[PDB]
């Protein structure tokens, strides 16, 4: 999987909306509580060059919040979220002001990718770039949300 | 010009899409149904032999001919319709279930193939057909899932 060249995480700070999601395996996304069914609410880069994700997930009939620190690696668009080097975040592309494409990758190989947007509206341009970035990846499920869903906890 | 006699026989559900996530987001979901066989009737109706995951249950639904070619009605209330979008008879068939009952119209589309193998050409024609439709969930199966019927 190829990641963005020249990513500056200081420009991705702020609140985001998970507009669309895709995964390598149906069971990663299909259920409300599926493992990769996570909604990005905020990106917070640190001065050290780590990227904190504020996530929401449906768990046991409620929306739960989770913070995940993705630690910098030698690749500016590749972040590690465990000490075993099994789980990574890959930033595929961003224009900073409208959309950001990224993937969770597990090489224990499982992949779950998202199209984030800055404003809770459908962005057909961001959706086209998402589909173009996924073309070479072995996705078996895609989901997309409406503007009403983007503004509710856990996209209810 | 759809020829229902040539779509007869064995099929496999390769991919599925729907207008609403909750139509396809579980094995239990209402549109999560796998086509096993199409049987044309002498009167020009199309019987769909389906399997649905419960707790694999078989279901037969008769799609009756209408005055519009490749459009079939399932009920007498004209609420549920089957649309045949495209086929080459020998490899793939694309179709959509539609329900136009209140308050919002539901749509659920499938790509069927003749053999339990992934067909990138059929999946590309399905993807192209879905581009103009307001789908919010799409799924494709691997050859293992193709052979194991309702079990994925
Ligand atoms: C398989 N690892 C944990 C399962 C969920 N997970 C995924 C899913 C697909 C690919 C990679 C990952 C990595 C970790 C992660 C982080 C946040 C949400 C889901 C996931
Ligand atoms: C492996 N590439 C499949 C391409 C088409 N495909 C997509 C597209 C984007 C994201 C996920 C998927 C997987 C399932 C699917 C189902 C139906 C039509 C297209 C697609
Ligand atoms: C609303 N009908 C409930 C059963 C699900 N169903 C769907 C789903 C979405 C859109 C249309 C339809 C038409 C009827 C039908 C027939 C066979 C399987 C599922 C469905
Ligand atoms: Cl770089
Ligand atoms: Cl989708």
């Amino acid at each position: 999987t190829q990641t963005m060249k020249g990513l500056d995480i200081q420009k991705v700070a702020g609140t985001w909306y998970s507009l669309a999601m895709a995964a390598s395996d149906i069971s990663l996304l299909d259920a409300q509580s599926a493992p990769a069914r996570v909604y990005v609410e905020e990106l917070k880069p640190t001065p050290e060059g780590d990227l904190e994700f504020l996530l929401q997930k449906w768990e046991n009939g409620e929306c739960a919040q989770k913070k995940i620190i993705a630690e910098k690696t030698k690749i500016p668009a590749v972040f590690k979220i465990d000490a075993l080097n099994e789980n990574k975040v890959l930033v595929l592309d961003t224009d900073y002001k409208k959309y950001l494409l990224f993937c969770w990758e597990n090489s224990a190989q499982s992949l779950a990718c998202q199209c984030l947007v800055r404003t809770p509206e459908v962005d057909d341009e961001a959706l086209e770039k998402f589909d173009k970035a996924l073309k070479a990846l072995p996705m078996h499920i895609r989901l997309s949300f409406n503007p009403t869903q983007l503004e509710e906890q856990c996209h209810i």
